[PDB]
């Protein structure tokens, strides 16, 4: 009786699977089969279908490789994911714990994914980039809690890739076949690149990419232009995290990992930033049955229970929300005279992307930011002074502003959370997006002074300035939790202030922040 051992089911989204696993970290069974989707016209099918058809065929295998008797705890999905998909694996994890009458814990998916990350490869407290047809986010383990630094803002890449392939009438799973014809392809076509903070979102993209493909672009320049840009976003956003947590590894999961491009683009920016890289085994890297296990025994091992009526699945069930048990992109120089001081900023190239690319992101930001610095003044925002560029080495100087970083003083005084809404209010009421809004790009002297804005945009759409003012709350949710809640109404103070029509982007705000698991 010494190894404990846990059944575990997974079924948070198109994978069935099915995990036998001890508490001494022994994989005794695991095996996954996936939903195959019957044509999207009438007499539809859902996954769940899939789930309720396939579980009992998986749990017979399982039985017939250890003794049910043998088995001590059995575990569960509960999010995040489909609801529907969710409510199958429920109710047979319910039904398993009641006749078998042992207890039975509800799991967070993304945390077991990293879980056996950890169990089952040489990471040990990595920065996890977790992607996937349904889930795309950065998460590492801060402050006793798994928390979400980056995240995608509508579909995952995934699913991206998903549709595109179901636009250009390639078979499911389309996703090996894209990265085959994007193998063939070498014309780098014009595409909308898109990160916000540590955050992205792929709506653009995919469309972008169907309008290429509608226009006559080559099929495999698209593939090849689509995974790029796509991969180097999450590089990024991954990269910006590392920097941000800092982590001295990074793992690699999910469904998506199984892209060699991805994979490779995502080693050679952890070897330039002197970290290391790990993926976990196929079998425990995509959805699978013995992570669920696994974290179950984690949870339980370290003594936590549940009701019956605590196994209600969440659909958008938050890492946050789990009570854990079981534990740069540019360099800048300052220059000075005997009284005059100026800083130069090169945004510097990242090998991990192709050179085509890498060339546009950094001479367009350079050009963007030295443009949005000057613009900004005839607003009444503090920000350097541009004194020259050099758009060839991707170069800016500018002023000097002596203080510390918003990041470093806000908590500690939150006015100056006020003053950050005021320069926000200040440039919607304007019509320009800064899709960077952080409390490391502002610095803090007598005033408060804007320092980024390589990611600038003008625009008069207010999905743009409701996400623009997301990716700033998610951005203060993840690196000041200790005091979230008064920074944001503050923020808001500052904004009301200014911007009259406040309450219309606010509102709008839910509607954006609604492209979560329906339930
Ligand atoms: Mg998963």
């Amino acid at each position: 009786m010494d190894p404990m051992i846990c059944l575990g089911l997974e079924g948070t989204a198109e994978k069935t699977g099915v995990g036998i696993v001890t508490s001494d970290g022994e994989v005794l069974f695991n095996k996954t089969i996936m939903y195959k989707p019957p044509k999207q016209g009438i007499n539809p099918r859902e996954a769940a279908d899939h789930h309720a058809e396939t579980f009992p065929k998986l749990i017979k295998e399982a039985f017939e490789v250890v003794d049910k008797n043998e088995i001590d705890l059995i575990a569960f999905s509960q999010g995040p994911g489909l609801g529907p998909s969710l409510r199958v694996t429920a109710t047979v994890a319910r039904t398993l714990s009641l006749t078998l009458k042992k207890p039975i814990i509800g799991v967070n998916h993304c945390i077991a994914h990293i879980e056996i990350g950890k169990l089952t490869t040489e990471a040990e407290d990595p920065l996890t980039l977790y992607v996937s047809g349904g889930n795309t986010q950065v998460i590492a383990y801060v402050s006793k809690k798994y928390r979400v630094f980056g995240e995608t803002l509508d579909i995952a890449v995934g699913n991206c890739l998903d549709q595109f392939a179901r636009y250009v009438n390639l078979p499911h799973p389309g996703g090996p076949y894209i990265e085959e014809l994007a193998r063939k392809g070498k014309k780098l076509v014009d595409l909308p690149y898109t990160v916000k903070g540590m955050d992205i979102a792929f709506s653009g993209l995919l469309t972008a990419a169907m309008r290429a493909y509608d226009a006559g672009e080559r099929l495999e320049d698209i593939c090849y232009s689509l995974q790029e840009y796509a991969f180097s976003m999450l590089t990024e956003i991954t990269e910006r995290a590392l920097a941000h947590t800092n982590k001295g590894e990074v793992m690699l999961v999910g469904g998506v990992a199984a892209n060699n491009r991805l994979r490779e683009m995502l080693k050679a920016m952890c070897e330039g930033q002197n970290v290391d890289f790990y993926v976990p085994p196929k079998e425990f890297c995509g959805d699978n049955g013995a992570m669920i296990a696994w974290l179950g025994l984690l949870m339980h091992k370290n003594g936590r229970w549940m009701s019956l009526d605590e196994t209600k699945i969440i659909p958008n069930y938050r890492t946050d929300m789990v009570e854990v048990n079981w534990i740069a992109e540019a360099d800048i120089k300052r220059d000075s005279y005997l009284d005059f001081d100026v800083i130069i900023k090169e945004r510097v190239k990242k090998g991990y992307r192709d050179e085509r690319l890498d060339e546009n992101i950094r001479k367009s930001r350079t050009a963007r930011e030295a443009r949005y610095l000057a613009l900004v003044k005839d607003f009444g925002i503090p920000a350097p002074y541009i004194f020259d560029v050099d758009l060839d080495n991707k170069r800016i100087m500018m002023s000097y502003i002596n203080g510390k970083l918003a990041k470093d003083v806000i908590e500690d005084n939150l006015d100056i959370a006020y003053k950050i809404g005021e320069i926000v209010g200040k440039l919607h009421k304007n019509d320009v997006i800064h899709n960077d809004l952080t409390t490391s790009n502002f610095i803090f002297d007598k005033d408060l002074y804007i320092i980024d804005f390589g990611l600038g945009k003008i625009s008069n759409l207010d999905e743009d300035k409701a996400v623009d003012l997301i990716v700033f709350k998610k951005a203060v949710l993840s690196t000041h939790h200790e005091k979230f809640d008064e920074i944001w109404e503050r923020f808001l103070e500052g904004y009301k202030s200014v911007y009259d029509r406040w309450e219309i982007i606010l509102e709008l705000m839910k509607d954006v922040e609604r492209r979560a698991r329906y339930v």
